[PDB]
């Protein structure tokens, strides 16, 4: 769990800004699906 | 930049595990698109 999550965050921070923005948009889609 | 990213990580950690897995899959899709 924690190691998968911390590696994910490091990978996310290595993405181009436009790709990071798309991951943030996906997160919002999950949050707003209720 | 940093504040958007840190808030994103906190939001990601609050998702259900199955949703977190989908965000990790999206990250891999960006990484493998070269």
């Amino acid at each position: 769990e924690r190691h998968l999550d911390d590696a994910f965050f490091r990978g996310y921070k290595n993405l181009e800004p436009e790709a990071k923005a798309q991951l943030r948009k996906m997160l919002d889609t999950f949050k707003k699906d209720f």
